[PDB]
């Protein structure tokens, strides 16, 4: 049920910063 944080953020993983 709980996981450990997201890569993409806000739909999609913004480039660099």
């Amino acid at each position: 049920l709980g996981r450990v944080d997201i890569h993409v953020w806000d739909g999609v993983y913004i480039r660099g910063r």
